[PDB]
């Protein structure tokens, strides 16, 4: 059942239209409006599974293993509206550690050769000078350290251009700060690299050591490609929700209401009736015993929150569009190509134990963070069945205190009992690495293990199993990283490729847009972003793919807040939520998390900690 | 100005509208054809030029130097249909040729090492395993070698599955043949190799040495890469012509006459009167004086020979395609997406003399064939000034025959004058080496050597300059490759990027559609090939882009000639060559060839030459 006629249509149930819907509910009275979604599911690229696995440990019990499809972490700095956003909705008490090493264990694999982080490091680095033919200038220090340095020589050149470096920053700094006189947003960092004297064997091994190739070899331009590479310092602290990104889409459902939202519904094209001036909205749904429908309705106001190839689709089959001048929808389409998609998969194969722990390795435990390498890899990321003392040990490593035998020897227990309960690996790789994996996995049968049901109960509706061929593959190279013989069969898989797609013989379950976007060369965002708002009057586009915070969950509410600001008068969310409170989101988010680590610590950890 | 109507309006004027126009008129009287072109050239991705230089040697006369922006060379065998055109249209004795080795001289760049081909064999292949850190059995072997192996692998193990290897052969090799139950256009090449168990060191080494990395890398499939993997042996005599390949099409412009071409005329749209049958061509031109118009006509037939980026750009703007029903508008366009976009680029620079003879490099001269690397050159051709005396050298030098001292002793002295007349290298590279060179290409100021006129007189229209900062990193990267301290300023240069554009603020001097197609993963181009001929009544497709024999003029002649088949009744060109001939297209041009090459050695080789 569809409306006739709804003060505003939001086109898209990702991040960005229930963020609208939810600010103009709360903030703005408008009730009259819905929620219209292509897929079977709200959340978009945020996509977190929970798999209840059967207790069968010597000893009808289930154990939970978190894992993501989509985005997995956040920070405290830096994503203020998104801090408020948590804050509002009171889902700070769930707040967890993402942690990103493992004391120097993790993996990385290459050119061939298996070693760990604390191995590249012996010897003046000198691992890296032998598996790569560098310059002298380029020997004998850490490679993620050569992009810092770049960053500290293009920062020392431009003096005309700060504590917590948000994306007023990186607008800033890709489209003020130059090189020998060509802006940063002009240059690939690609060339830049080279164009300041690099070696190409540097160059690879920059993009391969550090897992997302994309900010070398795609058309993203050097600046933005910056803007991701300095987000993960040694000393980052992320966090995630114990249940998943999607406790965050989730929670914002149960305040918009199931009713406003319309799924299996997607908007095929947008005209504007003249007369009673309102959009009207050709759409297709499909029921719930799946015989399709097409219908139309109209809105005063039309909210897109959809991605770069979504909004060309619209756009191609668009009367409101068509019907534009040439020079007008010529320009438009022409900015629409001014973000670069970026490819992203991720694909997790759980098993019922860990087999990575120095127990089933005789090697150094690897615990957390990327095990990176050049393989089709990319990175793989560890995750554990969720269990509340492990967090609390996680939660007292992010004080770098220094625990006493007592407290340290509790620690290891901690540290090695996880590889017991069951877990679960991600191939997170990007740009360059997709191709490989997604030959294989639309190749041959769909890779289940026998008595897939004797294991798993119940099984989510978003997991699409591996093929055969990508478990068969992603087995041999995990061989190869950890430096083991013995990695067995997964007990699940799951495979999700963010690459849209341009192909009608493709399901609905399997269409999926690009992961993530990163701003081209040429483009000058501050223009892009601010034509892109209300574009028609009162059609407005908002999300992640041309926002000041690109690959983040702040990009899509950053530029959203910009929709609600111009069409409907609310002030920035983390704004808003200052006045309110007489503080900062970046300030209550801590303070609210100190304690219940403080806490989590006290019970589980040292019941005699002091702060 | 332009007809109300004609017979047969042809869309394109590359070799495959030009080609159907003078088949068309010849052989089937038709004459109330018009040729409708976007460009202010014909010829499509086949262009060739010619410098005059100044001669400024101590001794107003000028050098001419051929080079190609696009297509460059050809075979006797496996190309009936151009042999058949070569012989008709009377081309055969301007046919030189193409050498594509220096006995071993030629350069290989590698992880930061610059060496010869003779190098690569010392030593049981030796500097391959130093470089690479290989599998045991993928040592001791030479790279090339390991591609032969696999496809002799892959033919013993279909048995199921023939001296001359035409577009047949390749057809049936990728949709019958199979790997572990796949048949091999279900796979990808590096899905292939991997899954067949080799390094992933061993991989990236294939596609590095093998200059053209989309064959693994890219969405084409396995079969159609590997043929044309094994369409470059060792023993390849390849040809081109003296004057370069634009001879082929000018020759069919003479024949066909240019007031039946169009030329800056784009077809923008195409719908269909269902009175008066017969389909209406929107269309834009400019005038000599620059000034734009917007006119239509119709046309009883229509013949589309274009790419596919232009296909899917007149499909989406067509009433003819928009009314379709919606099953077959949506299986036309999936069809469309069957051919995977191949992006290519060359880049010339010319300079008055050639600096890597042994003359100025000190070290064993280069003379012809691909210079490899794994830099963001890909390979890198050396062309020379056209010489009489030196294509006669080069055709002694196709019969491996053993010369006397005496005519050992001319082709050393006419193999080293070469170096003082002028030459030009070309950058020839594919897929993952093409952004590299876009982002330079688009920066900063282009690049003119000083007094630009004192050595060039005319500069011909289809040359774009190359950036500065093009020439800039092109310079460091062939003191790399030729391993010499010395590579001076070019005279003159020229970029072309052929990868297809979506944007409208490009001029048109600049619009250049993709290089090549390949044919992606899942594509039975069996069916996509005949459903591709007459789509719609009387609306035909031809071209390169969905042929047999991808990435070659003969695919846009077979591909066309299915079209001539079906509309009009024209059987294909090599079975109408044979019929008036009494023999193969084949046959005739080595019979041809072998006379002017004959001659052409008693006159300036051996004067007592015996074949
Ligand atoms: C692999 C991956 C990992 C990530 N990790 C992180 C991370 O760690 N941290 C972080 O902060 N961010 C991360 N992100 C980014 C984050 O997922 C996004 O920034 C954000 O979720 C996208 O918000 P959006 O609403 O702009 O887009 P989307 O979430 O993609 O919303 C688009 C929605 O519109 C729907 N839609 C499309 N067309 C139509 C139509 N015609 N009609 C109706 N509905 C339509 C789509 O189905 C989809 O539901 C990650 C992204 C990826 C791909
Ligand atoms: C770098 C490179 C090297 C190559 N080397 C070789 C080689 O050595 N040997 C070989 O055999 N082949 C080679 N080829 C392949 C060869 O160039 C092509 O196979 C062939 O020339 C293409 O023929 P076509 O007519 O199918 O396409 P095109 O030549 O591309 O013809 C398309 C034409 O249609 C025009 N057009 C497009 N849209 C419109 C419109 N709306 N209205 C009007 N006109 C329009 C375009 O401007 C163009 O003129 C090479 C190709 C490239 C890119
Ligand atoms: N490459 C990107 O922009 C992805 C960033 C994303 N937030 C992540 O966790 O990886
Ligand atoms: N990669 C391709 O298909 C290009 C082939 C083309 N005939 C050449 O000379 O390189």
């Amino acid at each position: 059942s569809i409306p006739k006629e709804v003060k505003v249509a939001i086109v898209g149930a990702g991040m960005s239209g229930l963020y609208s819907a939810w600010r103009l509910q709360s903030e703005a009275n408008v009730g009259d409006l819905a929620i219209f979604e292509r897929s079977d599911r709200t959340g978009g690229r945020l996509d977190s599974d929970l798999i209840e696995f059967k207790d069968n440990r010597a000893g009808g019990s289930t154990i939970t293993v978190k894992e993501e499809q989509g985005g997995m972490r956040f920070l405290f700095e830096g994503m203020d509206d998104l801090m408020a956003l948590f804050l509002k909705l009171g889902l700070e008490d769930q707040i967890v550690p993402f942690p990103m090493n493992s004391g120097g264990n993790n993996r990385l694999y290459f050119r061939g050769t298996s070693f760990s982080v604390n191995d590249a490091e012996q010897d003046d680095y000198h691992i890296w000078s032998a598996l790569y033919n560098l310059d002298p200038s380029e020997q004998g220090v850490n490679p993620k350290d050569i992009i810092n340095v770049v960053f500290n020589r293009i920062l020392q050149v431009n003096p005309q251009f700060p504590e917590v470096r948000g994306p007023e920053f990186w607008q800033n700094f890709r489209l003020q700060c130059q090189w020998q006189g060509e802006p940063l947003y002009n240059w690939s960092l690609w060339d830049l690299l080279t164009d300041m004297g690099y070696s190409q064997e540097c160059i690879t091994m920059l993009y391969r050591v550090l897992g997302f190739n994309g900010t070398f070899l795609s058309k993203m331009n050097a600046g933005v490609a910056y803007q991701l590479l300095e987000d993960f310092p040694a000393d980052v602290e992320f966090r995630t929700f114990k249940d998943g990104f999607s406790t965050l889409p989730n929670a914002l459902v149960d305040k918009i209401g199931k009713d406003k939202i319309h799924l299996q519904t997607s908007i095929d094209s947008i005209a504007f009736d003249k007369a009673d001036s309102k959009y009207v909205l050709k759409y297709t749904k499909i029921d719930q015993s799946g015989q399709v429908s097409e219908g139309k309705f109209k809105a005063e106001k039309v909210i897109l929150g959809l991605p770069r190839l979504a909004l060309e689709k619209l756009f191609i089959a668009s009367d409101a569009f068509k019907q534009l001048p040439k020079k007008r929808r010529d320009e438009l389409w022409d900015t629409l190509q001014s973000t670069s998609n970026q490819p992203l998969l991720k694909i997790n194969l759980y098993y019922d134990t860990a087999w990575w722990g120095t127990g089933m390795t005789g090697r150094p435990a690897v615990s957390f963070g990327p095990n990176f390498a050049d393989l089709p890899t990319g990175s793989v990321y560890p995750f554990y069945a969720l269990n509340d003392e492990l967090a609390a040990a996680l939660m007292y490593d992010e004080r770098h205190a220094t625990p006493n035998p007592d407290t340290q020897h509790k620690l290891d227990g901690i540290d090695a009992a996880k590889y017991a309960r069951p877990a679960a690996l991600t191939i997170y790789c990007d740009y360059l690495n997709i191709n490989f994996w997604s030959a294989l996995q639309n190749k041959g049968e769909l890779y289940h293990h026998p008595h897939e049901s004797e294991l798993v109960e119940s099984i989510p509706s978003d997991i699409f199993p591996a093929s055969e061929a990508v478990v068969q593959q992603a087995t041999q190279f995990f061989k190869d990283i950890f430096n083991t013989h013995y990695v067995p069969q997964p007990t699940l898989t799951s495979a999700r490729i963010w690459e849209g797609n341009v192909n009608f013989n493709v399901p609905e379950n399997l269409q999926f847009g690009f992961g993530v976007h990163q701003w081209a060369i040429g483009a000058n965002d501050k223009e892009v972003i601010e034509d892109l708002v209300e574009p028609l009057p009162n059609l407005f586009t908002c999300g992640e793919a041309y926002s000041d915070y690109q690959g983040w969950v702040e990009g899509a509410l950053r530029s959203t807040d910009l929709v609600l600001q111009k069409g409907f008068g609310l002030a920035p969310l983390s704004e808003v939520y200052e006045q309110d409170q007489g503080r900062s989101s970046s300030e209550a988010i801590q303070i609210a998390y100190r304690k219940i680590s403080n806490k989590m610590i006290m019970e589980y950890i040292d019941p005699n900690f002091s702060p």
